[PDB]
DNA sequence: GTCGTTAGTTGTGGGACTAAAGGATATCGTGAACCGAAAAATTAGTGTAACGGGTATCCCACAACGCTAG
């Protein structure tokens, strides 16, 4: 089992909540010097949670590939991924808090590199 | 003759009665009337939709050349 709900979803939502916090707090910040200085604090969260998500996705994909190679698993199958894509599409939280295209593409390129053939179903 | 003493009753009261298993019971009699308490049920009142830039994230597709001449 690679990844925890707290280290992926909860920290991602914490970064999002901090960004909303700064967005709310920027309305009454220093004013009269333009919009850019007001949104300066927002500018910090440029690619914060994107970087965090990318790093955790890299770690998780690396652990999956390492486990598959260490047990000589020459064919890695994603179970019920089509149905989960279908339910995620007709939702809001699942799409905007569970990067599955990024995970799938990292797994695909890191398994086509190691010879493992990836199946989706 | 009379009063305290001692021993032997005599009546009366308090305390015992293996170990092992199990272990169901039924339980009357009726006087009135008003006030207070709190617990419960019924009733009366307020409602959005898209929009400007600008920017955070998602899925989804594609690229990431090779050769010739001045």
């Amino acid at each position: 089992t690679i990844g925890t709900k707290e280290e992926f979803l909860y920290r991602r939502l914490a970064i999002q909540a901090a960004r909303r916090r700064t967005q709310v707090g920027a309305t009454y910040s220093r004013s009269g010097k333009g919009k850019k200085r007001k949104l300066k604090a927002v500018d910090k969260y440029h690619k914060t949670e994107s970087n965090y998500v990318a790093h955790r996705i890299h770690v998780y994909s690396r652990k999956l590939i390492d486990f598959c190679i260490k047990h000589q698993a020459g064919t890695l199958i994603l179970m019920n991924q089509e149905d989960k894509v279908g339910i995620a599409k007709e939702e809001e939280f699942v799409l905007r808090n569970w990067s599955y295209y990024e995970l799938m593409t990292k797994i695909k390129y890191k398994a086509e590199k190691a010879g493992i053939e990836l199946i989706i179903g």
